[PDB]
């Protein structure tokens, strides 16, 4: 059996027909599935080893999967490589290696109802007036999915703005383009459409799709996969170039639908045969495309056959003014960061400026999975517990209460920051005094109530500790007091003294409250 995952918006029935052919020829069963959140679930089920043999997604997520060792390197021969456009192979190259088979090029277009709107607008700026005109006639101008930053980026980034800077053949993770003048202008325009009742912040994919396909709204923004359902609605639609904002073309991300092979699959050779000899042929792509259109397919023979379609021409025109999605592992963080900014800006939970400031920071912030070792933070953090570590740069925002990972010599420890540079700190029995006054420690509540002896921390003062000023209990510059929540068993600053700023490598996020 080959198990294949593909997103619910794609032609999974058509893909299944190709599966039936393969079964008929080989005796091997092919099961196509379209679970929710498959792009998040894939690494989860790979960790167990009950994942799909083949996973379809846009190329952006595959860098992250490869970096985690979840994907097999693919080994097409010259003759097969030559069948696909070289730029499609570029999209599935990660650290020198091919990690997926490219299937098709996707970009969003403006889709409009010709009976409601014979002349689609050239500019985003026209849409408010157009909506007023249509509101008078019982309709609206535009509905598209506002929940996913894929759909809102074309406007957001039209006037400037990018994910990661690409230069001299590689992405710079340190150069994020979310908090800049262009994106502020675009996101502000988007928020103002909502503010002014031209769109609704709750509008998602199914709401927008239903509304356009029942003739309630004049325009939507979607990809080629959406065309089949519009064909079935008998709406008279056109697919055209996205409007300009401030005279600048919209900047959709360009995705390449790609198929990766699970590194843990026991059917890698069969997966290769299915993709190369059954799917990526004129016959196989037609089956999927007839179910839900693929876009500009990676296979030259069949792309040439479909290129006559004005809707494909429109797709690629929008793609020419777009931004190829980066495939670096950090893209996941970028998407989540931008998703949050738009929702918060659109709901008013943040101003556009707060939204983009945070998103700029979070898109570039490196987060590393970590597993807790031992009992010294028990029960706050348990042995074996999975946490997230936000890597802190050299001399870059630590506060009391932060739980941190730090080094000394191959040694790493997890402890809580109890005092930072400048803090006066001391313990009398189990009572913590910080800058003269008592500080509560709710994270010790359990261990205080279940203590073996008289006291779990016990009396001490900063002055008496290694690396402190013997003169004062005021923590010196660039130094930190760190203690384990499991005070009865923790080897911490009470044993090895104050630690240095340069020792701290990350801040720990974990399950709490
Ligand atoms: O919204 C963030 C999301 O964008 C892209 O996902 C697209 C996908 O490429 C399209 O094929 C279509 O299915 O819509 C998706 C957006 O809902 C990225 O490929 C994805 O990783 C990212 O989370």
């Amino acid at each position: 059996m080959l198990v294949i995952w593909i997103n619910g918006d794609k032609g999974y029935n058509g893909l299944a027909q190709v599966g039936k052919k393969f079964e008929k020829d080989t005796g091997i069963k092919v099961t196509v599935e379209h679970p929710d959140k498959l792009e998040e679930k894939f690494p989860q089920v790979a960790a167990t080893g009950d994942g799909p043999d083949i996973i379809f997604w846009a190329h952006d997520r595959f860098g992250g999967y490869a970096q985690s060792g979840l994907l097999a390197e693919i080994t097409p021969d010259k003759a097969f490589q030559d069948k696909l456009y070289p730029f499609t192979w570029d999209a599935v190259r990660y650290n020198g290696k091919l990690i997926a088979y490219p299937i098709a090029v996707e970009a969003l277009s403006l889709i409009y109802n010709k009976d409601l709107l014979p002349n689609p607008p050239k500019t985003w700026e026209e849409i408010p007036a157009l909506d007023k005109e249509l509101k008078a006639k019982g309709k609206s101008a535009l509905m598209f999915n506002l929940q996913e930053p894929y759909f809102t980026w074309p406007l957001i980034a039209a006037d400037g703005g990018y994910a990661f800077k690409y230069e001299n053949g590689k992405y710079d993770i340190k150069d994020v383009g979310v908090d800049n003048a262009g994106a502020k202008a675009g996101l502000t325009f988007l928020v103002d459409l909502i503010k002014n009742k031209h769109m609704n912040a709750d509008t998602d994919y199914s709401i927008a799709e239903a509304a356009f396909n029942k003739g309630e709204t004049a325009m939507t923004i979607n990809g080629p996969w959406a065309w089949s359902n519009i064909d079935t609605s008998k709406v008279n639609y056109g697919v055209t170039v996205l409007p300009t904002f401030k005279g600048q073309p919209s900047k959709p991300f360009v995705g390449v639908l790609s198929a990766g092979i699970n590194a843990a699959s026991p059917n890698k050779e069969l997966a290769k045969e299915f993709l190369e000899n059954y799917l990526l042929t004129d016959e196989g792509l037609e089956a999927v495309n007839k179910d839900k259109p693929l876009g500009a397919v990676a296979l030259k023979s069949y792309e040439e056959e479909l290129a006559k379609d004005p809707r494909i021409a429109a797709t690629m025109e929008n793609a020419q003014k777009g931004e190829i999605m980066p495939n670096i592992p950090q893209m996941s963080a970028f998407w989540y960061a931008v998703r949050t900014a738009v929702i918060n800006a659109a709901s008013g939970r943040q101003t556009v400026d707060e939204a983009l400031k945070d998103a700029q920071t979070n898109a570039g912030a490196i987060v590393t999975p970590y597993t807790i070792k031992g009992e010294a933070m028990d029960p706050t953090l348990k042995d074996g517990e999975r946490v997230a570590v936000n890597i802190v740069g050299y001399k870059t925002g630590l506060e009391k209460g932060n739980v941190v990972v730090f080094h000394a010599n191959n040694d790493d420890y997890v402890k809580r920051v109890i005092g930072v540079p400048g803090d006066k700190v001391e313990y009398k029995n189990d009572t913590l005094y910080v800058n003269g006054k008592k500080q509560d420690e709710p994270y010790l509540n359990y261990n205080l109530k279940h203590k073996q002896g008289d006291y779990i921390t016990g009396t001490f003062q900063v002055k008496d500790l290694p690396n402190a000023n013997p003169k004062s209990n005021v923590i010196p510059k660039g130094k930190y007091l760190v203690l384990g929540d499991n005070r009865e068993v923790s080897k911490d600053s009470r044993a090895f003294g104050l630690i240095d700023e340069d020792q701290i490598v990350g801040k720990v996020s974990f399950r709490f409250w």
